[PDB]
């Protein structure tokens, strides 16, 4: 099962709005069939299909089709790890202006 160890911005950070989220898992994870959820005040904001950048596949990147504004944002993700186990979590961060 893939658990966070840490994300940017970190969970109960308060930030400039940051280029796109970067979540790291302790085991590799499959960008096809994890899905995450971004909403800000209990309102959908969109993504992009989902990456993995480095071979290990053991950071996640969700980029928002538009640049986040201001406020209070939670992700909800569901990953799906390389040995194909399900586990799934949740964090907020902050955007400043």
């Amino acid at each position: 099962h893939a658990h966070l160890k840490s994300a940017t911005p970190a969970a109960d950070s308060t930030v400039a709005a940051p280029a796109d989220l970067r979540l790291t898992f302790s085991e590799g994870v499959e960008a096809t069939f994890t899905k995450v959820s971004l909403s800000k005040d209990g309102t959908e904001v969109a993504i992009k299909g989902l990456e993995t950048p480095d071979a290990d596949k053991k950071t996640l990147v969700v980029t928002p089709a538009a640049p986040l504004a201001a406020g209070n944002y939670k992700v909800v993700w569901n990953a799906v790890s390389v040995d194909t186990f399900k586990s799934n979590g949740e964090y907020s961060f902050k955007v400043k202006k």
